[PDB]
């Protein structure tokens, strides 16, 4: 019923009134690449550094079934392509989406997407949490919040898988290009604290080649902060 | 996303660009119950008498998976639940349709839905197709052609499968009271003439408790019509 006109993301989606996880279920069902899994709540919701996601009805939480194998080298950009679809599906609604390296996406500074990819040999599965008409929790906002007034749940969904697919065909084709996305839609320019086996601070200046966020300490040191088990904070 | 607020039908839905058939993938595939399996085409759709079945964007073409087993004869009953629920969504939609007996939906006469339901397994999959914007046969008619305009195809997804849930938790209780729904949907009391072996003609009284079309002949016998393999035309 739907009339998805997309080549590869959404040639087949799995709705589900609750589930526990769009990322686990992908993650653990055989499924097509392409397949997108969509819920209007879920139990369990999943965040990155192992931290929990608050999936209330009335946001978009869904995940999609990727198998891209390119290069080794250029895969980690997967994260890129869920934040700067969200981003563009944001300015479609006038909201000023903003990336915070490497997986959220705020407005005003304040959490209203966040993207958890996850990979295992050829499967990747691209989660995406994004806060619509739902209640959120402090440090976040929403589509509602920012515009004051409902968004048709339904619309926000066609736009990002149609942003998505686009995307993620280009990224096949020209894996670097979504790296150009990113830094014009970044954060950047300000300082901040990076989190992770201890931590420093410094000026974000750019995310490289590689996606590596660029970090200007005050002594003019240069760190290339690799994506993994590190968190960023705003000063 | 979809936001359904249906107590089994519903609770899962898994949409497809295209698939061959519907009713085969649910039938081959474990699903829960009440999953529903929705195309924007098929390329391989098929009928009650084994004949295929013309499914062309623009149509509603779904597979429901049932697990119901009530005494084990209200099994001519589910095709009769595809049918009524068809029967009300029209006149949600402003379209006065009629069954004829045993599956298909007619609107003055022209074929505007079909309902193939396959017990294979232990599972019951209730396959429905209804015409609504798309291209059809000559003698049929779709809501578009019937209302003049073409119909949001999600909304008559969305009413279908709300009346399809409330049929269905009754039939589980109450498995006898689809039986008068059908009969106050049928079309009754003309004359019909039942094809094949042992073919012969006479007025389709009504449907009996086990779902079997009462034909009178001229003279004066009664014959009981069995749901299955059964060709009927109208006379
Ligand atoms: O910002 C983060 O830390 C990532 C959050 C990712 C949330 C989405 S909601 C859809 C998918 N299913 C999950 O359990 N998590 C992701
Ligand atoms: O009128 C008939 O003889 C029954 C037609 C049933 C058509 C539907 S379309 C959805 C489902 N998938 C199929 O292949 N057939 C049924």
């Amino acid at each position: 019923m739907l009339g998805l006109k997309t080549s590869i993301i959404g040639r087949r989606v799995i709705y589900f009134q609750e589930i526990t996880s769009t990322n686990e279920f992908a993650k653990t069902s055989y499924l097509e690449e392409g397949t997108v899994i969509v819920a209007d709540k879920q139990t369990m919701g999943h965040g990155r550094l192992n931290r929990k996601w608050e999936s209330p009805e009335g946001g978009l939480w869904l995940s999609i079934v990727l198998s891209p194998k390119v290069p080794q080298k250029d895969l980690p950009k997967i994260v890129f392509l869920g934040a700067v679809g969200v981003v563009e599906t944001l300015k479609e609604f006038s909201i000023d989406g903003r990336i915070k390296w490497p997986n959220d996406v705020l407005v005003n500074y304040k959490k209203i997407a966040g993207v958890l990819v996850e990979g295992k040999g050829d499967k990747i599965v691209l989660g995406i949490g994004l806060n619509v008409n739902n209640k959120v929790p402090n440090g976040a906002t929403s589509m509602k919040l920012e515009l004051g007034s409902e968004v048709p749940l339904l619309s926000v969904f066609r736009s990002l898988i149609t942003n998505l697919d686009r995307l993620y065909l280009n990224f096949l084709k020209n894996p670097m290009d979504i790296l150009n996305l990113v830094r014009d839609n970044m954060i950047l320019g300000v300082r901040v604290k990076i989190l992770g086996d201890g931590s420093f601070e410094g000026i974000a200046e750019d995310i490289d080649d590689f996606g590596r966020l660029i970090i200007r300490l005050d002594s003019g040191e240069v760190k290339k902060v690799i994506y993994g088990d590190v968190s960023l904070r705003f000063l």
